Order: C-alpha cells, then structure tokens, then sequence
C-alpha cells in the first residue's frame, strides 16, 4: 500500500502511516544492516563546537527550510512577505555570513523544537509554552537574572508553567553562551573516601567543577548546586541560587508513616540547560528549558536507578521484604511505594507532577492530533514507554517511528 | 563503523564487531528508525513454488557449512572439503541439499543463539534437538509432537527443546503448524463482540471450529492443533490432557485470589516461526523452553487485548481505581506476578522470574563479548514490560541485527 512507515497499534489493532517523516533531513544512527536506536548518545546530532562559520551554503538551504516552515505555520506560503523574509536571509547571511530570526520566528521555533522532541512524553503541551526572549543578554551576570526569573515564573508557587529562556545564538569566531550545569537545579554529588558518593553520583563531575571554581561545598544528600554561567570568550562566574526561589518538596507516604523519617526531597522544576536549540541553522548554545515532572522520573530514575540515590534496598528493608532472593519481587514492591510517594508528596505541596498513566494517555491523544495535523510524530519507543509498568501504559502497545526533525534540540559538548 | 556500545549503570563500554557478519538487511534506515515494529513490512518470507537462485543459495550453504566446521575445530579438513563438493553437487543438480543432523543440530542452537528478542538465550548450548525431517503425514507430526510435549514438560522440570519438521520444497506446499504454540486457550468471540477466554486466539479458534473441533464455553480452554501435510487440508487433533500440563493460579497471601480460577499452561512452544539454516527452510519446527513470570502475569493476563484482569484484581484488593494517581494499576500488576511464581513455584514446575532472567542476560551479552565481539539484541523485548529500569538490561544500550542461522516470521498459511 503506501510507501511510507505502516505503524501499528497492538492494543487497538488500528494502522496508521508516517509520512512526516519523509521531512526529516538529517540521518540517525541507524542502517538496514543494524539498528542503533537503544543508544543514547548516537554521534549523530552531536552539535560538535564547530569554529570556523558554517557553509554559507548549507546554512542557507537550513535557514531557506525554516523560513518555509514559518510562513507555512501562518498561512502565508507564497506570499509576498515570505519572498521578502527569504531574500531579507539570504542577504544577510551574504554580508554577515549569519542572520538572526524575528521574534515570532523565534517563538514558532522553540515551539516546534519541543513539538519534534522524540523522547518527550508530554508534547501534546507544546502549544502553551512560554518563550522568553534574552538575545539581549550579554553577561554571565545578566544571565543569572534572566534564569532566576525563568525559575519564578515557570514555578509559579507551585502550580508549574512550561518556559524557555533563549541567550544569544553562536557567533564565528566569538565564544559561545553557556550554562555548564545539566539543569537549573541538581543536588551535589560529593565523592567520598572509600569511593562512594553523598548525594546524586550523576552530578559529580559539575560538583568538582563549581568546587574548582570557588564553591564552598557542603556535605548534604541534597544540596542545591550554584550555577557556572559563561558569557562569550570569558571563563565562568559562579551564582549561588536564591533559596526562597528553588521549590522543592519533602518526601512523605501516605500510609506507610516511616517514609517521612527517610529524609527524601526532590525540586519541583526540571529545567534541561545543557542542550543546544537548533533554529534553521541557527544554534542557540544556552537556551534552557522547562516543564514539569512525571512522576516516574523522581520515584523510579532518579531515585532508585543503580548509579543514582539507589533507595530500592533501603526501603525494601523498611518494609521489611525479602531482599535475598528475586521472586519476592522486592524490587518491584519499594519501587511501587516510593513511586506512589512522590504522587503523594508532590499532590500534598500542590506542585503540580502527572503519573505515568495520565502521562502517557495524554501522549496517545497527542498522536492522534499529530496524526492528522502533520501525518506522524517521531517518537523514541525506549524513552516514551515509563521505567516502570511498561506495558500497563498504552504507549508500550504503540509501535513508533524515530527520526530528526528541525527545529530541534540536540545534545552539545561540554564546554570544558 | 563499528558501533560503540556502553552500559549506563557500570559505565563500561564495547564494540560490536559481530554486527558486521551481518548479511540480511533489517527495517531501519538512516532517515528513520523503525526498531519498535513488531513485524517486517517486507523482510516477510516469500513463497517457494520456484527453487531459488543456487548462487544465493549456495553461498548461504558454504558459508553455514563454514560456520559449522568451525564450530567443531576442523576448518580446511578433508571433511570439510569433501562436504563443501557434497552441498555444491547437490544444488547444482536438484536446486536444492539437505542437511546432515549433526548440521541440523548445530544450526538450530545458533538460531536460538542469534534471535534478538529471547532474553534466555545463555541457555542456548543446551538444546534438545528432535530431527523429525522422516514425517509424511499430519498424523505423524501429531506423534512427534505429543512426544516433544512429554519431553520437554518433564513433569514440571522443563528442558529446552525444538522438532524440525521437513524442509520446505520448491512448488510443494509446506508442513505447517497452523497454531502459534501448541498450546493455547481458545477465544470465542460472544454475542456483544466480547470475547470469552484468549482474545489473541480468537482467529486460530474459529478455524478449529471450521474444521469440525466441538468448542467449549471456558476462559482456558486448551486448543486442539490443525497440522497441516503438504498440499492437504489441514487436520484436526486433540492433546492429551495428561500431556498438557498446566499451573493453577492462587497467592501467597492473598487467599481469595485462587477464587479468580485464573490458571496457565507450562509449556511455552512457539510452533508458527519458520527456521533458516544455510539457506534452507523449515516451515514447520517448533521449539519450546520455559516461561519467564512476567510473560504470564504481566502482557498474557494483564495486556488490555488479552486477558486483561487487572480490574478484578484491582477491586478485590479494594484499590483505589477512581484515579490514575493511586497506581492501582502498578499495585494489582505486582500481585499477579507475584502469584504466577508463587503458583510455578508450589507446583514444582520450571519458570524464572524477570530479574533473574535478565541478570542471566548480562551474563550471556558478555559471555558472546568474548565468545563472537558481540551480540544482536532487541532492547525492547529484552527488557520486562514491568519494572524496566529496576533490571540490568534497561541501562545495557544494544545493537541490533540479522544473523544467519535464524527464526523469522512466516505468512499464515491459511
Ligand atoms: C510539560 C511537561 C513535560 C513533561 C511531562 C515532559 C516529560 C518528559 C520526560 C518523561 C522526559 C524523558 C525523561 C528521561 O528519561 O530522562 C522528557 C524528555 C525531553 N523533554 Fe519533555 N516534558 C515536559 C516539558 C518539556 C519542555 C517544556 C520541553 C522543551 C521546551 C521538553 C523537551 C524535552 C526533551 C528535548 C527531552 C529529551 C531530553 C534528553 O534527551 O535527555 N520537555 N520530557
Ligand atoms: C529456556 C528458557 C527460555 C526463556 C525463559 C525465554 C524467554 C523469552 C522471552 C521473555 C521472550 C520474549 C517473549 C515475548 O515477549 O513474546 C522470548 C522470545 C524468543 N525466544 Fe526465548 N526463551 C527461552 C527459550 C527459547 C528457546 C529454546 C528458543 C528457541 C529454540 C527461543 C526462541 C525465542 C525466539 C525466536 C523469540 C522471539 C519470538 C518472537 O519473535 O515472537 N527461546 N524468549
Ligand atoms: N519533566 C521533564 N521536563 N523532564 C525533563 C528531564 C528531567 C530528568 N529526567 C530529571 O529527572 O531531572
Ligand atoms: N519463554 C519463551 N520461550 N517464550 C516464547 C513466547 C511465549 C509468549 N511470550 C507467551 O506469553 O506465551
Ligand atoms: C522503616 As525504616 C527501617
Ligand atoms: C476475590 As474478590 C471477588
Ligand atoms: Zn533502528
């Protein structure tokens, strides 16, 4: 039948076929010898610090495609005011070697980039997301104002608003702007004498980082890392977040009284500042973003995954469960309970979170509108479907077709 | 070119060489991935009224042929010259060879050895191997099978085993199993669309029924299986109750549960995949091993397709299931897992649960590290539909691929 993805759902039993996907222009990492899509970090899209200016002649044809995309967003295709946009570009990338984007441009970019991320589950938001425009911005100082007023707004007390704050694009030749941390907020990760780690082991390295460059650690399990912002060609400053603006949420269960006594805790915003928000060619280095939790990437990720806080054993013990052989499912029982704390804790402090069941329902309707608004959505099977309870979601029955489209956020060397 | 492989929760890192003997080509393409499919929109297997080209085929049978000497130490031998001529004379001349056991032997554990999707593939080496190529009749594959069911149940110490049925010929029709496992529940379709019992069968059932089988009115109503002989109807056979062993289902704790009547046969033996050895086919070769709990009480009884009893269960531990929040879906899941091995376990009858099983894995992947560079893996099939990222596998990246001899999907042949 047709030539494209014929995609089933074995839930449903329905068919559907992707034909957006025909509009991807940048390869993955597969082939049809071997299929490398469990990789998290396929050297794909790696946006690799490429000084020299990029190929007049590809950025243009990128810029050319963004461009189309945008007055096709608007309905205005053809137009006289899409030929001038066009020749306005190609001018300017003619004398200038760059261009930069009009505001709305800018807006309908960052919100196509969330809308072609392939391992979001709650993209069917995409629409609602809150663009705030700092291309002005021209210091490392600056830069912590604009985040600290990116965190007030997107935490809202609580009830949670999807945002991104956009720092200037890449310059030939000059430095880039750039947030070294992984997110806004993270918990510090001190490494111990015997070899162990206080705190999160995935944040030591940018623990050993700010500690290098002037932070007076501390020794808790949950210590809020400053932030290492850097301006263009300058070495990082360091900014110590605020306390009253970095919400977080002490963990409770709602039957099982000793939970509380653990002493657990998670921040209410996950902002992603560490990847790079490629518009028509144009690379935004520094442009964090954030919404909000799915409980699954608390309870079951970040707090019981092995290289991470790694509480299954803990909690097992306080439940007082069969630790010492597999089919006890002792695993499975503490990740259920402190799962269910984190929906417990977070609905308790009115911080909004969305379980992994609502979660992914709302995914499928998300499909569904894709489907018919732009005939497919790129999706990534291994990071759609939750950590736990895979199958008991809808989307683990969905088959999924991957693939690069732009707008889009990639992941981006570290700066140092 | 070699891609780089590297597990999250170690932080170690490999190369998987062996994808490059790679000679089949899988659904994805650099412009996009298409992994998570459950079936080839066209890596299919087409008919077989035709010989194939003996120049596909022939390199096919050299290079098996290859791979099996070299599994036996005596590469560049008089035998394995002598039996290089042997292969290329007989394509030559009929379009076609044959296998010797010894060969057949070999390539059935490399089948299992290269399927993807099998997360109990360390136990590969020790396969019982059931040369059934002398059959000429349905009622023989009957005989056959009914004695790889006696074997391989064991009583409840269930051994790994596969009967390889005669290879397919050109413009024969093929032997075939028409049933996906020997042993199934029935699916009758009711008066509102519902259906009563294994909605996954509801199909095969009806055409029992077409075929003259007196259908019950039960949720686990085990199946009869319609063997097909070449060119010939398929017929109509009744397993022995006796030989089909099944596990009552009740909890640990929970005493009402057994009240559910819920239960699940012993046997896992996938009887519809068709089997490629240097070239040759097997339309018919079913194979078996044991159960992993979680492909009984997660995706059989709790997949909204199936059996779907998560409901019940949820209302009689009194759950919550006015919201999503309250997790009385993960809570209910846990239970029935946990009564499967409970059950498997009270009935002495062989099953592994899916931390062990995956534990087992890791061992396998690096065991294939150093036994080939390498070792092709479906990430989404190898990791349990519960409790992913709390198993090794789920933080183990993979590469996946086609390798030769090996299990494929096959049109049903009705
Ligand atoms: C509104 C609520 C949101 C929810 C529930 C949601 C949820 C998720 C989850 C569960 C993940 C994968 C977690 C993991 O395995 O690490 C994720 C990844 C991602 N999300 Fe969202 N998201 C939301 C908002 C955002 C926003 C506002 C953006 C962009 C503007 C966004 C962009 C992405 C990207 C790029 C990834 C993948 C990042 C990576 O590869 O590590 N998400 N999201
Ligand atoms: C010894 C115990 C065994 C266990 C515990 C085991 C476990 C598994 C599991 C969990 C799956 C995924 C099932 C699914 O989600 O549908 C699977 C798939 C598979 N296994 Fe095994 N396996 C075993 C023995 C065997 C044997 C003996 C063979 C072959 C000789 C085999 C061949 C395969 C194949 C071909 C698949 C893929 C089936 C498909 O594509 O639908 N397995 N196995
Ligand atoms: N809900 C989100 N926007 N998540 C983005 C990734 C957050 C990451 N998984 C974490 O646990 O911090
Ligand atoms: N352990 C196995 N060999 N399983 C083969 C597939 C069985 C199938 N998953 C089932 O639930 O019946
Ligand atoms: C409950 As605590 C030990
Ligand atoms: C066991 As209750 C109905
Ligand atoms: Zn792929």
């Amino acid at each position: 039948g047709p030539k494209f993805p014929r995609v089933k759902n074995w839930e449903l039993g329905s068919i559907t076929y992707d034909t957006l996907c025909a509009q991807s222009q940048q390869d993955g990492p597969c082939t049809p010898r071997r299929c490398l899509g469990s990789l998290v970090l396929p050297r794909k899209l790696q946006t690799r610090p490429s000084p020299g200016p990029p190929p007049a002649e590809q950025l243009l044809s990128q810029a050319r495609d963004f461009i189309n995309q945008y007055y096709s967003s608007i309905k205005r295709s053809g137009s006289q005011a899409h030929e001038e946009r066009l020749q306005e570009v190609e001018a300017e990338v003619a004398s200038t070697g760059t261009y930069h984007l009009r505001e709305s441009e800018l807006v309908f970019g960052a919100k196509q980039a969330w809308r072609n991320a392939p391992r979001c589950v709650g993209r069917i938001q995409w629409g609602k997301l809150q663009v705030f425009d700092a291309r002005d911005c021209s210091s490392a100082q600056e830069m912590f104002t604009y985040i600290c007023n990116h965190i007030k707004y997107a935490t809202n007390r609580g009830n949670l608003r999807s945002a991104i704050t956009v720092f200037p694009q890449r310059a030939p030749g000059r430095g880039d702007f750039r947030i070294w941390n992984s997110q806004l907020v993270r918990y510090a990760g001190y490494r111990q004498q015997d070899g162990s780690v206080r705190g999160d082991p995935a944040n030591v390295e940018i623990t050993e980082l700010c500690i290098q460059h002037g932070w007076t650690p501390g020794n808790g399990r949950f210590d809020v890392l400053p932030l290492l912002l850097q301006a263009p060609d300058e070495a990082p400053e360091l900014f110590v977040l605020p306390p009253e603006l970095v919400l977080e949420v002490p963990l409770e269960h709602p039957t099982l009284e000793w939970f509380a006594a653990l002493g657990l805790r998670w921040y209410a915003l996950p902002a992603v500042s560490n990847m790079l928000l490629e518009i028509g060619g144009l690379e935004f280095s520094a442009a964090p973003f954030s919404g909000w939790y799915m409980s699954t990437e608390i309870g079951t990720r970040n707090l019981c995954d092995p290289h991470r806080y790694n509480i299954l054993e803990d909690v097992a013990v306080c439940m007082d469960l069969d630790t010492r052989t597999t089919s006890s499912l002792w695993k499975d029982k503490a990740a259920v309970e402190i799962n269910l704390a984190v929906l417990h804790s977070f609905q308790l402090a009115k911080v909004t979170i969305v379980d992994h069941h609502a979660a992914t329902v709302s995914f499928m309707k998300h499909l569904d509108n894709e489907q018919k608004a732009r005939g497919g959505c790129p999706a990534d099977w291994a990071w759609i479907v939750p950590p736990i309870s895979g199958s008991l979601t809808p989307v683990f029955h969905q088959e999924m077709v991957n693939y690069i489209l732009s707008p889009a956020f990639r992941y981006q060397p570290d700066p140092w």
